[PDB]
């Protein structure tokens, strides 16, 4: 039940936006909660996804104008201290049975070892796709295939 990665994500997902929340993931679950910043603790519980029914882990492409919430930087006079509890410019796919869950990460590093961790625990899983898509789930398709099937078949092989 020891936690393995512990972060701090920006994520997402009718109305479409973006939450600060604390990601957990042991070799059974992935849960992510609340962040209670002003007694610097974890906080209340909103989700989480069994690591067995998990069945694709990739990166995302990334959006062309994104807002500054997910652009990289000022970084002389912020240190990095507040970027990386404010930028996540990086963002990598979550697939499971209801569909993708999209995740932002503050830096490449954290994102490589997020998705490194992902891989190795859901190694064993049935269901893992071989086709899969790279471009974000909006507004009723895929930007990348204009599938409208939010669990239609991924439409690139990896
Ligand atoms: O408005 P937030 O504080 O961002 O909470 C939202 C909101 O959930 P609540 O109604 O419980 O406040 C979303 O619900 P809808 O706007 O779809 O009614 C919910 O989505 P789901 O109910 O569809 O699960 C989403 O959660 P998620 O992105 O897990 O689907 C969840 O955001 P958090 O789960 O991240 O707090
Ligand atoms: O939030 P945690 O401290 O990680 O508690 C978890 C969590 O239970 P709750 O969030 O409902 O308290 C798991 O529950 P779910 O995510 O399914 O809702 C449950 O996992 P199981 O589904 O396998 O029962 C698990 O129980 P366990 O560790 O006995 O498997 C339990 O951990 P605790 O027993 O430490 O509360
Ligand atoms: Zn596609």
């Amino acid at each position: 039940a020891t936690v393995i990665l512990e972060s701090i994500f920006l994520k997402r997902s009718s109305p479409l936006n973006f939450k600060k929340r604390l990601f957990l993931l042991t070799v059974q679950k992935l849960s992510y909660y609340e962040y209670d910043f002003e007694r610097g603790r974890r906080g209340s519980k909103k989700g989480s996804i069994d690591v067995e029914k998990i069945t694709c882990v990739e990166t995302v492409v990334p959006e062309k104008n994104p807002p500054p919430e997910r652009q990289i930087p000022e970084e002389s006079s912020e240190t990095e201290q507040i970027s990386i509890i404010e930028r996540f410019p990086y963002p990598f796919q979550v697939v499971y049975d209801e569909g993708p869950l999209y995740v932002f990460s503050p830096t490449e590093e954290l994102r490589k070892r997020w998705i490194h961790q992902l891989k190795n625990v859901i190694r064993y899983n049935s269901d893992l796709v071989q086709k899969y898509h790279p471009c974000f789930w909006i507004d009723g398709q895929y930007l990348c295939c204009s599938q409208t099937a939010k669990n239609a078949m991924g439409c690139q092989i990896l």
